[PDB]
């Protein structure tokens, strides 16, 4: 079937790009975050590395709030305020409420309409497109698109995991290649690209404190986690040389609704997956910093949406 499923992308792709479907404008800059694949691909993390480059503008996340309790568009946090559950804002907005006091957050099917709220309510500067690719429909000033070494041999849905032809990075302003610290590679397309790599400096407790991997050493820890890819959480702790005993893969956006840890193990997992076990006191999360490559030229060339 992926040959009519992608009879129709190329359909849909050919009527934006000729011009037979509306894009709407608007009135602030937008830049769009995005990739060509389900299964994960730093579009969260890298949405939070942006928004603190913007940290001296009004910033509001503009997300699809995926498999939430709420419908239409919803506020989910204001300048840092949350202001629902993570159940009925969806895990990863929540997340960006939650790890950027200072930044609005806004949930909506449709992008446009959500912005026209937040313009209403909010007053911001500058939209981010919380994975705003293939949402055509809005226009962005700034299309980043990432990118993992895997997507390069990856195929379309349902055969594998792209939602978009290989091709479609043509659409891109500038491309981001994800994984660097796990799947190095390089992408040249003559397009402004910049490498990511994500430096694992830290380890959270689950009030969302700092605290030293002092608790690691010596005790092996069952870990977990539901994400789009357990597997490159997996592989970064192996790299780690943390000692795990157990590893339970658990499905993307997983509620943990029937979780219970055992008395006097350890556990490991994603900040993801931590809001969702808050209080949990054996409980941790391994965190970690963005850091871009030729981040001074990405700043600049962020920059030029406002002018
Ligand atoms: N290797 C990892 N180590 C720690 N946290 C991770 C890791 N991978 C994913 N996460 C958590 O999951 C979030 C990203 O979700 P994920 O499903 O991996 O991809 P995406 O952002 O593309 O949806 C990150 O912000 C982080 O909280
Ligand atoms: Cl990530
Ligand atoms: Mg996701």
């Amino acid at each position: 079937f992926s040959y009519l499923y992608e009879k129709i992308i190329n359909f849909r792709n050919t009527l934006y790009d000729k011009g037979f479907l509306k894009i709407k404008k608007l009135p602030v800059p937008v830049i769009s975050v995005g990739n060509l694949s389900v299964g994960g691909s730093g579009k969260t993390s890298f949405v939070m590395y942006l928004a603190d480059l913007l940290k001296d503008k009004r910033v509001c996340i503009l997300s699809r709030g995926y498999k939430r309790k709420s419908k239409g568009t919803l506020i989910v946090s204001e300048y840092g305020n949350l202001k629902v559950s993570w159940e009925e804002a969806g895990d990863e907005p929540y997340l960006m409420a939650k790890l950027l006091p200072h930044v609005s957050v806004v949930a909506s099917e449709d992008r446009y309409k959500g912005g026209l709220l937040a313009l209403e309510k909010l007053s911001p500067e500058v939209f981010i497109l919380d994975d705003g690719f293939q949402h055509r429909k809005l226009h962005r000033d700034l299309n980043i698109l990432l990118l993992k070494k895997k997507d390069l041999k990856d195929r379309l849905l349902p055969a594998g995991n792209l939602r978009e032809p290989l091709k479609e990075i043509r659409r891109a302003d500038a491309l981001v290649l994800t994984y660097q610290e796990v799947e190095p590679f390089e992408f040249f397309t003559g397009k402004p690209t910049f490498k990511m790599f994500r430096e694992f400096c830290c380890l959270l407790n689950s009030d969302f404190e700092e605290v030293p991997f002092d608790i690691l050493k010596e005790r092996e820890v069952i870990a977990f986690s539901g994400l789009g890819d357990n597997g490159q959480f997996r592989k970064v702790l192996k790299n780690l040389g943390i000692k795990v005993k157990e590893f339970m893969s658990f499905p993307d956006h997983y509620d943990y609704s029937d979780f219970t840890p055992e008395e006097g193990e350890i556990y490991l997992t994603t900040p993801k997956d931590l809001i969702k076990l808050q209080g949990y006191e054996n409980v941790f999360a391994l965190n970690f910093k963005v850091k871009l490559e030729r981040e001074e030229k990405l700043k600049k060339l962020i920059y030029r949406i406002f002018y």
